[PDB]
């Protein structure tokens, strides 16, 4: 039977009842991760990656998620240099052409819209794998997975979202699908100078979740079941030195933040991360975010599967 | 069973009309396969390594996915100046040796003309030209021909515009002395007045039995063609006169209106990538055939792969 | 049983029990690579690469091994700008995101000691493919494994390192595990500007290994078993082009050396040459350098073999 979406393209995309099917895969992605014999559930299928900017995580983990399936790939690692597209080929026209040669594509962008013009133009999947600074709809999915997997429920949880805020796709795509749950709530945690947008806190308050914004990390963290870090460049004060300098060592994942929090309780980062979690935090057992992209390979393998041979 | 006649595919040269023929069946026997829900195992065990020193779309990623269709396997090297061992000054014979050692067989698109012969000659394993600078593209040719055949039902007797920079275009060089091989063929030549095709194409033509035309009325010509075969006006070309090249860029486009006088079972082809020489409203037509161009290479290169590796 | 070894990273890890072991392992793989039967010792296992510095044969000879074996792999080739290192990524996280995707890691990098970093914070083994002008344990053992296949022997050997010493990490690694066989004489010939640097110098004679520094390429050439040729390492000059240039065009294997050389020696280069082995030089059955590369297939076939499914 078909999966319902044609393409996994942004987070409005799904409901609560299709995440949970798809983390009820994942889990089954897990066993077959774990097991010494390779899968063959996509044999003779092929995806095709288109990479315009660079990655690391969301790159590796879908290769390999196609390859423990037993699928193959074809790469194209930096499309606007290696690829046509240096001689000047379209977006549509890159498409057109890569679905000739594989069954599935996935690409990160350099253009905000590209991934919603790429599943329009294609015959096959395609998977956003981020939009250049818009949706990144599977990093969404497995921080949420994540979560679940970590503590236990989504529903009745206390978030922390830290850093940029305003500009943050990670914390914004975070944040909207933990509103598919109940009992949730979201402390938003920044400078005001990059504090969440209107259109999230609009859509948390109508969607039923309690959300409260503040500029004390120590406080907050000391009430979160999960503390999700992103960073602030330097950059996004402007000219504003002075909130800069009043900003400094305030929004950051140490030891001493460590010690207010819960035992239960975990740190998230979709990486790549800079100083804004302190190497001794990764000592503690806490400390999720490589879980947490491990478990972007299960959460790939699982929506590989149900686009490509369905449930 | 038989070895394949060639040892490498290098250039147009080596290709016979019965050859182009018996290859054309075994590409459509790899659709065959590629349509299938079974993996093929033909390639299993066999390697292939690619050599990008150029940018690449339709050739790399239809070598490699050929490749793996038939379930061998590929080593990939996507920006050979940069990230393989030629960024420290290695010479290509060293290069093509080296890589022999662990591969099966070698896909190379170069930046200079003759790369592909000598790589051919350094290796005691198959080679394929994937394009070769300001040279030989002859894999292109070959699809080109077979998305005609596949398209329009025969070679004999069509007509064929080739139209663009005649004067230093690979792909419509190459195209004209393949379809050569085949009988009453009449090509129609359109281009700026400045990048006329060259005079050893004309008397070749003329020389094996292909009528010619040249012509500035783009319309005229399409009306009366099966294909019409556009390409990219490429800047390089034009040196250090930026004025010439746009004024070239412009004169000859496929346009809603061009499609309009053209036959209701002719096609449009281009090798791709296309800039704005075919306008996006082209796409809409089901005459815009570039991209089953692009898909008839897989087979093709399936077909080729096959046959270098295990014969006929 | 297991392989003693949990990573492939320093020349000084191999023992001569080890190495005669890992050379009976490599003419197994031989055997394998040249056998029309696709061999699937390494199904089910994925290879990271990690390429921070360009690479021929030691990366493709890494990728034909693990495939040859029926392993898949996971190319980063260019690391530096590819992926999130571009970023800032350190290295430990690039290695703690990688391993969640794989089963071994191959790392180039461009920094010495960036290897035992890494074998320090995975959990999976890693295989220095040379760091920094550091080492480069594969191509000693390959280099070695040449040696013995082509002149017979180790014990009592004569060999000469030639061009750039200083920066060479194949002759850094080569000259570790030389010192393991008896009776060995090494002779340096360079140019003063790269000698071979003083910890070499004194390992070997730690370790009663003879070595002597000569600028007579022809006298030494005559009186050796081997004639191992370098090129000068242009990446490590920095911006001193000066001393990059005059280190050149000193030391030249060419038809007139081959002619002052015994019948059995042999001539190896770890490639890429530049102009330091004449082209007329290859035509000579002496001439090991094309052998010495194949080799590392094998070899490198022996490694992924033991490091990951044992002897
Ligand atoms: O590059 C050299 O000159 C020697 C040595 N060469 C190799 O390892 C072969 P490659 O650079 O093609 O992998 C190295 O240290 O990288």
């Amino acid at each position: 039977h078909m999966f319902e979406l044609s393409d996994v393209i942004e987070g409005k995309q799904f409901d609560r009842e299709m995440l949970s099917a798809i983390f009820d895969v994942a889990r089954e992605m897990e066993k077959i991760e774990k097991s010494s014999s390779q899968s063959e559930i996509l044999k003779g299928y092929l995806m095709a990656t288109l990479f315009y900017e660079p990655s690391t995580r969301t790159r590796l983990s879908f290769e390999s998620a196609m390859k423990r399936l037993g699928g193959e790939v074809l790469t194209t690692e930096n499309a606007r240099e290696f690829s046509s597209a240096a001689k000047g080929e379209t977006l549509e026209d890159t498409i057109r052409t890569v679905e000739g040669y594989s069954d599935i594509i996935v690409m990160r962008h350099f253009e905000s819209g590209a991934a919603r013009k790429a599943a329009a133009t294609a015959n096959i999947p395609v998977i956003n794998a981020g939009d250049g600074p818009g949706e990144h709809p599977t990093q969404a999915l497995l921080d949420v997975y994540t979560i679940q997997s970590e503590i236990g429920k989504l529903d009745g949880i206390s978030v922390a979202l830290v850093g940029d805020l305003a500009n943050g796709r990670t914390v914004r795509s975070l944040a909207y699908l933990l509103a598919k749950f109940k009992d949730v709530k979201i402390y938003f945690v920044s400078p005001e100078i990059v504090k969440m947008k209107d259109d999230i806190k609009d859509y948390l308050t109508s969607s039923g979740v309690e959300w409260e914004e503040s500029s004390d990390l120590m406080e907050v963290a000391s009430k979160c079941d999960v503390v999700y870090q992103t960073r602030i460049q330097r950059e996004r004060f402007g000219e504003r030195l002075d909130l800069y300098e009043a900003a400094r060592g305030k929004f950051i994942v140490d030891k001493d933040l460590l010690g207010v929090m819960q035992k239960k309780a975990i740190i998230m980062h979709p990486l790549p991360r800079l100083d804004e979690i302190t190497a001794d935090v990764d000592a503690d057992p806490r400390a999720a975010y490589f879980r947490q992209a491990k478990n972007g390979l299960f959460i790939r393998m699982a929506l590989l599967k149900l686009l490509l041979v369905g449930w």
